[PDB]
């Protein structure tokens, strides 16, 4: 199974950006919205994955042969911008890991960047192998120094338990709850994940595919509630650092090693950079495949890769000479990442729910319901967060 790699998006820079800025500037108050989002994405990676499974086909592919030409070309549209978002969080936090590192200015980090994910885009399985373990290696580990930290720091379990009670902390906080949403229900992983399992069966029954379904929900929840301790912790832990304090720069990535360094004392800022490198340049190069998968899934044709490698990669070298700040550019990401979850959504519930589709497999009635909550739900929180930032 080296499909494992694909599972840093839940890890990518977006949630160190998502995680670090909504403990300091907010306290524990949306422990809640990690929990909530993380919940949230274990249903609706297990319906993209019991889609793959049981139709044979990914969702974008089911889009394209089912529904009319003019509908799937805005739905390639709204997807390609998708990737323009998740690409730019990741390829930016790989430039800023760079200047971490080296203080290299962060126009060169991007340079640097970029030859990095044009040479992983064209290398085949034994030459990327071992950089996906030593990958998974810096950022389970740098998860796991949270989860340790989180019980060192001697947090103010007042505080953390009200923060699993849903509230609001005026008009920035529903920005960057909607951030967190985005940055762990991912729109770009609700098309992959029905292509990672797709094509995955060996002998096309009834009882083999109910047999991959129960393998993948127990795989899915097992990684997605390390993956949930490993946020809720890492919020938990830049709550307790700089919450409440008046530290300058709080909440951005340039200081957040400062959250580990009572565990790892003058290590703290190299290995901090060094999980935020591997996150960044993973992520980036797994989105730049997905997408390539989700344009062929949707138009029956594809762009040559390392034309989606720069276009994708303008937008990090605009920002760049924009002088803006980039843990506040992969925030804003994550937001708009939020914003294209409904659009993946609606496919989803409507194709699972469908025999002609699933067969046998057709979601339990529940899960579809509760599937439909969840989208208006996130519906409802990206209207409210709209209705904000245009006044009133
Ligand atoms: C991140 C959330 C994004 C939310 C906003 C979504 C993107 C907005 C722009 C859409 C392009 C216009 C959509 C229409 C697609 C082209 C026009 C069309 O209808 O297709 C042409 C023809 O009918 C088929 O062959
Ligand atoms: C769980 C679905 C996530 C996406 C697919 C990754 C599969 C990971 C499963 C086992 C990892 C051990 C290596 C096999
Ligand atoms: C523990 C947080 C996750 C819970 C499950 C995710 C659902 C998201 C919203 C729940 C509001 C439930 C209403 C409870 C009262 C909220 C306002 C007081
Ligand atoms: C087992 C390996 C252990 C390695 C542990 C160290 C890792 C250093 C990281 C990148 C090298 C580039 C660093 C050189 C860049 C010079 C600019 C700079 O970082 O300045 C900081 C300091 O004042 C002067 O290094
Ligand atoms: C993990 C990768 C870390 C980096 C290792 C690959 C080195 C980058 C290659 C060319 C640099 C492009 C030009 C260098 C930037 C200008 C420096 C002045
Ligand atoms: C394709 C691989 C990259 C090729 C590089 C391989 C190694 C050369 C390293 C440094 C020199 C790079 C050129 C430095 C010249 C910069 C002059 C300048 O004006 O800097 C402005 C800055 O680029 C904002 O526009
Ligand atoms: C403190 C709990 C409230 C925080 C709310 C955020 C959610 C965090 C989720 C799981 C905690 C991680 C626990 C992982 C256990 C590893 C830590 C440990 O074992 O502590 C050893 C230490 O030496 C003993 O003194
Ligand atoms: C079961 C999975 C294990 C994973 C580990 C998860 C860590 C969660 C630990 C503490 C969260 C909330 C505990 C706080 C209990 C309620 C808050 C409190 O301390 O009481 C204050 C009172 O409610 C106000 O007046
Ligand atoms: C799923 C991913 C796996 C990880 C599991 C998440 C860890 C904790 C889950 C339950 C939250 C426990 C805390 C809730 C009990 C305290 C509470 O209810 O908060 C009210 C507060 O005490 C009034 O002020
Ligand atoms: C091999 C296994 C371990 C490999 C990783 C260990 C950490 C590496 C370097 C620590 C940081 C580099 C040394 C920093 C010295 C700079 C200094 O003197 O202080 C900086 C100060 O914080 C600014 O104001
Ligand atoms: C803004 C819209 C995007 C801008 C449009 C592209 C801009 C040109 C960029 C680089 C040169 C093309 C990349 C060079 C690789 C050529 C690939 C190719 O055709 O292969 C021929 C030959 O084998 C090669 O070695
Ligand atoms: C087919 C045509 C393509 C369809 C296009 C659909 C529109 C793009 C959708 C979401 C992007 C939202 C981006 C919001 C930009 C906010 C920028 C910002 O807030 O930063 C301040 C500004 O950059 C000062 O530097
Ligand atoms: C709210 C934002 C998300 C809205 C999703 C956009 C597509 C909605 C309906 C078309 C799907 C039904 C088409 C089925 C046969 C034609
Ligand atoms: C706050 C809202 C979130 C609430 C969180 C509740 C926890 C549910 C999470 C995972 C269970 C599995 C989800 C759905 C798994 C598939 C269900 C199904 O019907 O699949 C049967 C068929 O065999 C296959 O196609
Ligand atoms: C609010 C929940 C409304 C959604 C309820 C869905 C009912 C259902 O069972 O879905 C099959 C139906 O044909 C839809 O495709
Ligand atoms: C948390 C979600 C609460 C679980 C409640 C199940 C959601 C639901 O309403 O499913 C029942 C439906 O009426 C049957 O078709
Ligand atoms: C600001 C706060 C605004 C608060 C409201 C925001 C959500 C409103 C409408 C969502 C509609 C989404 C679709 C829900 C319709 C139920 C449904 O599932 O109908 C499809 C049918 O089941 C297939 O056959
Ligand atoms: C910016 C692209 C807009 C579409 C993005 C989908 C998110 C839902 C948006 C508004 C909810 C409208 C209904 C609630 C009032
Ligand atoms: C009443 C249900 C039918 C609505 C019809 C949907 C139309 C517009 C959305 C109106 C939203 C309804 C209530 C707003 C709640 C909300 O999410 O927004 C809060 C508001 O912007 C500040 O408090
Ligand atoms: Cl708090
Ligand atoms: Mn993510
Ligand atoms: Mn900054």
């Amino acid at each position: 199974g080296p499909w494992v790699i694909a599972s840093i998006a839940y890890m990518d820079p977006g949630n160190f950006a998502t995680n670090i800025e909504g403990g300091a500037r907010y306290g524990y108050s949306l422990l809640w919205v990690i929990l909530a989002a993380n919940l949230m994405a274990m249903v609706i990676q297990n319906l993209s994955a019991n889609l793959g499974i049981a139709s044979g086909r990914n969702l974008p592919e089911l889009i394209r042969e089912r529904w009319p030409r003019p509908l799937v070309w805005f739905y390639w549209i709204q997807a390609e911008l998708v990737a323009m978002a998740t690409d730019l969080a990741e390829f930016l936090g790989a430039a800023l890991a760079i200047q971490l590192l080296t203080g290299l200015p962060m126009f060169w980090g991007a340079v640097v960047t970029g030859v990095v994910t044009f040479w992983l885009l064209n290398l085949q399985k034994r030459g990327t192998r071992p950089l996906e373990l030593a990958v998974g290696a810096f950022v389970l580990m740098i998860g796991v120094a949270y989860l340790v930290q989180v019980v060192l720091a001697r947090p103010d379990l007042a505080a953390v338990g009200a923060g699993f009670v849903p509230r609001l902390q005026g008009p920035g906080s529903a920005y960057l709850a909607v951030g967190i949403i985005g940055a762990t229900v991912m729109p770009h992983v609700i098309y992959l994940h029905s292509a990672l399992t797709q094509g995955r069966i060996q002998t096309d029954t009834t009882e083999e595919k109910r047999r991959l379904v129960r393998l993948n929900r127990v795989d899915v929840i097992a990684a997605m509630g390390l993956a949930g301790l490993i946020n809720m912790s890492m919020l938990a832990v830049a709550a307790a650092t700089f919450h409440g304090k008046n530290v300058e720069n709080a909440g951005d990535l340039t200081t957040a090693y400062q959250t580990l360094t009572p565990l790892l004392g003058p290590a703290a800022s190299v290995l901090f950079a060094v999980a935020l490198l591997a996150s960044g340049l993973s992520s980036s190069a797994v989105g730049t495949m997905a997408g390539d998968v989700i344009m062929q899934g949707f138009m029956g044709f594809h762009i040559p890769l390392w034309l989606r490698r720069l276009i994708t990669m303008l937008p990090a070298f605009i920002v760049i000479l924009l002088g803006m700040d980039p843990s506040s550019v992969l925030i804003l990401s994550q937001v708009i990442l939020c914003f294209g979850v409904p659009f993946a959504l609606v496919p989803l519930l409507l194709f699972t729910a469908r025999r002609d589709v699933m067969g046998a497999l057709v979601t339990r009635r529940s899960f579809t319901v509760i599937g439909w909550v969840i989208a208006v739900i996130i519906i409802a929180l990206n209207g409210y967060l709209l209705w904000e930032l245009l006044g009133g």
